[PDB]
């Protein structure tokens, strides 16, 4: 996919997930960033658990599927981020073993990815 088509995907990703959940539109565009950097609530968690199995990354308990993600990375992402993305799934396919709550494992594997990227991160 081209990198148009990827920011665009972005929207159609959180239209799908964004309606089930109460979410600020501030935190969104946060994330939309690669800023994690603020208190999440239950519902941004949980938001991005959503987009994580949108993207079949994890399974329903928040699961990381490491080699699963890597096959699906040229689905998910465009060739410009595909080696940040591939480092990031290496540097954070562990850090969903520390958690116990589904939305939360999932949550802090998108966070570990945003401080693995090399400035390059965006989250639906």
């Amino acid at each position: 996919m081209t990198m148009e088509q990827f920011l665009t995907s972005l929207d159609m990703i959180r239209s799908g997930c964004a309606p089930k959940f109460k979410l600020k539109t501030e935190d969104l565009d946060r994330l939309r960033v690669g800023d994690f950097n603020f208190p999440p609530s239950q519902d941004l968690m949980c938001y991005t658990k959503c987009v994580s199995l949108m993207a079949g990354t994890v399974n329903k308990k928040g699961e990381f599927n490491a080699p699963k993600a890597l096959a699906q990375l040229p689905h998910l992402v465009p060739p410009e981020m595909m080696e940040m993305s591939r480092k990031s799934v290496e540097a954070c396919r562990d850090t969903h073993k520390q958690f116990k709550e589904s939305c939360e494992r999932v949550y802090q594997t998108a966070k570990c990815f945003s401080e693995n990227a090399a400035g390059q991160f965006m989250w639906p």
